[PDB]
């Protein structure tokens, strides 16, 4: 309920305490030219002025300092050259050491335990226990603010330990830190190194699970290389620990609880530094921007989730200020019980850069049911909004589960939802871009402002609907897409599909058709395509692919594909630029083209030498069983608006808008154009003659001499170009006479 911004930020400024009886222990002459002698420390001075006890009320032992828990003692050796024990004070009360031991190694555990508590008086004391070792070797579990004995007699207030090496804190295997409730730690050497279970947050009763349960671990002045190796917040609580650490901080497993948290605050820039009665300045602590080299390289998340069934999730949750948060290749795992659990991976003023897989109850895909909708949810950069959230692996997401980011821009190498469906994809808080590499999608509720996502695959879902791609908010105006890919549905039904709500534009290069999966088109105004446009069964297209539009705009030699096959719907404004657009009959028989409300064209002199006329502007391919003496309407549209760089047409000059638009499309058949033949040369002449069926132009070339330079328009075919209607009425495969008429000349115009 206060938080562990405040509580820190008001203990960290304390005087002490006020005891009376200040002992003061000096070690004298015998300690200090030994140096590999294995002494004890309790036994052989400590207990001198450390007197054990029984509380009655869950005791197992009680120690104190003399005469009441409120009382200091201090050492001071400075010289004694050794290496030191405690190995076994537990349940110390105490208050106030200092064990001052310049060059002198410690061992602060061997075969027993140690413990730092203190006691809820009503002067409300602190422990303060330091000390001042040259290295300190934990080597046994230390228990920091413990629970006594079984929760009865007096209770437990919050305490201080600091130790304070100068060549380094290491640990052994098996030493449990678990520091509680009230517990700090404040460490000072280099290298800190602790090798074991870090446990921040403990039950400090046997059945308060509602306890605040704060902590910290101070590493503020480790001039080294911070080193954990498995940290674990929390325990059946909703506890909030906080590591105040050094700019560095590599740790290993982390494991936190359902509602744990943890704020790793890197430090600032510059680094750290009747009658009435004035208190001291109590200087308090905001949410701070970390220094520029601010790395935690957190290597592994985990989650321990059981217990209770609450309305939500519980939100684990980590907060940190760094300037990078590097998330190691051990990735994200999250277990999960019948309600979804909630990860939120926040940053304040930096980076997220996960290079691991996001994994739920730890496998790669992660099914979960329909209660359980597991939330992951990262935050990069969220106080100076400038922060990308960097997903170097690709991440798999299975079945209601719900990843949503709010960063600056949103890089990623590939998202794969498809399996499983029902993912809440969200990234509104993204501010400009989300620079997808791939994607896969079932049923999605994807909420994108801007991107460009340059491979997109359309999932079908079974044979289910209502279950379909949702762009459920606006795409905005600098949109992409450089690869849409639909995949064939199932029978009979549009089962998946993909829908949209708004938006103007989303350049797309590359499409494909499916049978039976939908790619609504609603409400955006330019959807335009660049390059091929064919279907995922290129080669044997069958049956129906709902292109429901509401307009497009086509550019530059983007092929198109326009069959029976492909139910190709619009409600819009299909504008042609210079795109070579091809047909097929499958059957004879030419499907039309809807055009809304107007096909407006503009184009240029756009000649090639392969042929040596313009580039064939509308082809209609495949259809060498095209049915003679028989209209086919191409296309049913209402203004075929032609232009070109001027309004006087072929190529630049004055000539009239629509009869010479007969003559850029072109009807190949029999592997050769029929429509006209464009001749060069001689060659040309046998595959001429082999597409109109006469022996004349295949036995002997030169029998025709009005082609050099020319070509001819085929008799027997008609087409209309004017502002209602294209149709092309293929009635005669005339042969053509040789200085009669129906010869038409080159373009020439390089």
């Amino acid at each position: 309920l206060l938080g562990w911004g405040l509580k820190q930020a008001e203990e960290a400024n304390k005087t002490p305490d006020k005891p009376d009886k200040v002992w003061r222990i000096q070690a004298g002459k015998g300690f200090n030219e030994f140096p590999n002698k294995e002494y004890d420390l309790y036994k052989s001075l400590l207990s001198s002025k450390i007197d054990g006890g029984w509380d009655w009320g869950n005791a197992a032992t009680h120690y104190w300092i003399k005469g009441g828990q409120w009382n200091k003692l201090e050492v001071d050796m400075k010289d004694a050259v050794g290496t030191y024990k405690l190995s076994g004070l537990r349940n110390f009360t105490g208050g106030d050491l200092d064990v001052n031991m310049q060059k002198a190694t410690l061992r602060l555990g061997q075969f027993n335990g140690n413990s730092f508590t203190s006691y809820k008086d009503s002067a409300d004391r602190t422990t303060r226990v330091d000390f001042n070792a040259k290295n300190i070797l934990i080597d046994n579990f230390l228990e920091i603010n413990n629970r006594v004995g079984s929760g009865a007699g007096r209770k437990a207030s919050s305490t201080v330990l600091t130790l304070q090496a100068s060549e380094g804190i290491t640990s052994s295997k098996n030493a449990e830190i678990s520091l509680y409730d009230g517990a700090t730690l404040n460490l000072a050497s280099n290298s800190v190194k602790l090798n074991g279970n870090v446990w921040m947050g403990r039950l400090q009763y046997v059945g308060a699970y509602l306890a605040p349960s704060y902590s910290t671990i101070n590493t503020s002045k480790v001039t080294g290389e911070v080193n954990f190796n498995h940290l674990t917040v929390g325990d059946h609580n909703a506890a909030q620990a906080g590591i105040i650490a050094s700019n560095k901080t590599h740790i290993g497993t982390l494991d936190l609880w359902q509602s744990a948290g943890l704020n790793i605050i890197a430090p600032p820039e510059g680094g750290y530094k009747q009658k009435t009665e004035v208190q001291p300045t109590q200087v308090i602590d905001g949410p701070f921007a970390g220094g520029k080299d601010t790395v935690v390289n957190i290597d592994r998340i985990n989650t321990k989730a059981d217990g209770t069934i609450k309305v939500g999730g519980f939100k684990a949750s980590l907060t940190t200020n760094a300037a990078h948060l590097n998330i190691g290749k051990g990735g994200v795992n999250l277990s999960n019980q019948a309600s979804g659990r909630t990860l939120l991976v926040e940053n304040l003023t930096g980076n997220i850069t996960v290079d691991g897989p996001l994994r739920v109850n730890n496998q790669v895909g992660g099914y979960a049911l329909a209660g359980s909708s597991a939330n992951f949810e990262f935050k990069a950069g969220v106080d100076t909004k400038n922060g990308t959230a960097t997903f170097n692996n690709d991440i798999s997401l299975g079945r209601f589960v719900n990843l949503k980011v709010d960063a600056h821009t949103a890089n990623f190498k590939g998202i794969d939802t498809g399996n499983g469906g029902f993912n809440t994809l969200d990234f509104s808080g993204v501010t400009n871009k989300v620079n997808i590499n791939k994607l896969i999608t079932a049923s999605t509720n994807v909420a994108v402002k801007n991107f460009n996502i340059n491979e997109l695959i359309v999932k079908t879902n079974g044979v289910s609907v209502g279950e379909y791609t949702h762009f459920s908010e606006d795409i905005g105006s600098q949109s992409r897409i450089n690869t849409v890919r639909l995949e064939t549905g199932t029978r009979s039904i549009f089962s998946g599909g993909v829908k949209f709500k708004s938006g103007e534009k989303l350049v797309i290069d590359e499409f494909y058709y499916s049978p039976w999966n939908y790619f609504d088109a609603r409400n955006i105004k330019n959807v335009e395509i660049t390059r091929k446009f064919a279907s995922s069964t290129p080669e044997n297209p069958w049956g129906t692919s709902k292109l429901m539009f509401n307009n497009l705009t086509l550019g530059q030699n983007a092929v198109m594909d326009y069959s029976q096959f492909s139910n190709l719907t619009i409600q819009g404004d299909f504008i042609n630029n210079q795109g070579t657009i091809n047909y097929l009959v499958r059957g004879g028989k030419v499907a039309t083209l809807n055009v809304g409300n107007a096909a407006a064209m503009m184009f240029n002199n756009d000649i090639d030498s392969a042929t040596g006329f313009y580039k064939p502007l509308i082809k209609i391919n495949s259809a060498q069983d095209l049915i003679k003496n028989t209209e086919h309407v191409l296309l049913k549209a209402k203004i075929i608006g032609y232009g070109n760089v001027s309004t006087g047409t072929n190529g630049i000059s004055n000539v009239n808008l629509e009869e010479q638009f007969k003559e850029r499309l072109a009807l190949y058949n029999n592997n050769n154009r029929m429509d006209t033949c464009v001749v060069r040369n001689t060659d040309d002449i046998k595959a001429c003659g082999m597409a109109i069926g006469n022996q004349s132009m295949v036995n002997n070339p030169d029998n025709y001499k009005y082609l050099i330079g020319k070509a001819w328009k085929n008799i027997g075919i008609s087409k209309t170009a004017n502002g209602s209607k294209i149709s092309v009425y293929y009635l005669g495969n005339s042969t053509p006479t040789e200085n009669g008429g129906n010869t038409t000349n080159l373009p020439t115009n390089t």
